[PDB]
């Protein structure tokens, strides 16, 4: 059977998109359960300014309290060189950088232009490659931006091509506001597939509009075999409060299996993990 991998987002992307601070011990307990689910990669935390995202200010303690299943790679998001150092100190297995395909979102989230965010990221990616660490890149607003509206496939393919050229081994195309449909997503992938193999692409679709599972099917048909999701849908959407955020990891694997795809994940463990996160999602 054909294999499909999922990178868990609950620990970083999920908790980041929650209007509350989860106790460090709870974050650690949450990551330890995920580690027994069968994931190959888990994004444990982020070393980004505690003032811009206090939810993960305990990124250092987390990496230290977590247990290393040794067969699992624990990655962390890195905003700059200062972050890379902390990630290297925290013994991160892999690194992850982020940029936006939308100019308006970039100078509103990273506070700089797309081209400038790429330049500054040039050295951090270089430092990582030097230390033998794997680096994945995130691209936001691959379909639509809450600021500039629709984003052309070409814009997404441009920044995606520059991330790989810098060194990234994989790029996650994220539908930031979950406004993507099978059509827009398909037109985006086509552009990206023209300058990069499906093998190095990961799909990151929010279910905010209830189309995440549909956008994933299209990606599968296009060749993508990696997708990002949150075990219990952790991390909503700021532009759509209360609304569904990340695609639920459970929903994705249950569909994938029905399609004959093997994920290598334990559904039971996964459901149990989701229930856990829900104990912090609602309150
Ligand atoms: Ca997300």
């Amino acid at each position: 059977a054909e294999h499909v991998e999922i990178v868990e987002m609950a620990a970083r992307d999920g908790l980041q998109n929650e209007k509350r601070f989860v106790p460090t011990a709870d974050k650690i307990a949450l990551i330890n359960r995920l580690s027994d689910c069968g994931y190959a990669r888990i994004e444990a935390t982020s070393f980004v300014s505690p003032k811009w995202v206090p939810q993960l200010a305990d990124s250092r303690e987390v990496m230290a309290g977590i247990r290393r299943a040794d067969g699992v790679r624990y990655s962390v998001l890195v905003p700059n060189m200062k972050g890379y150092e902390a990630a290297a100190a925290a013994h991160a297995d892999e690194i992850a950088v982020f940029i936006s395909a939308s100019e308006g979102f970039s100078k509103a989230n990273i506070n700089c232009t797309i081209a400038e965010s790429i330049e500054r990221l040039s050295p951090v990616i270089g430092a990582a490659i030097n230390d033998g660490l794997a680096i994945r890149g995130y691209v936001s607003c691959v379909v639509e931006c809450p600021y500039d509206g629709p984003v052309t496939p070409q814009a997404v393919a441009s920044v995606t091509e520059q991330l790989f050229s810098l060194g990234c081994h994989e790029v996650s195309l994220g539908d930031t506001i979950g406004r993507g449909t099978p059509d827009t997503v398909a037109a985006m992938l086509d552009a990206v597939l023209a300058i990069a193999p499906a093998h190095s692409l990961a799909g990151h679709y929010h279910d905010t509009g209830g189309r995440a599972l549909d956008n994933i099917r299209v990606s599968l048909e296009k060749g993508l075999r990696v997708f990002d999701a949150s075990v219990g849908g952790l991390g909503g959407c700021p532009f759509a409060p209360g609304a569904k955020g990340n695609v639920d990891t459970v929903a994705v694997v249950e569909m994938l299996h029905e399609m004959g795809f093997e994920t290598g994940l334990d559904l039971d463990r996964l459901r149990s993990a989701g229930l856990f996160t829900q104990a912090l999602r609602q309150d």
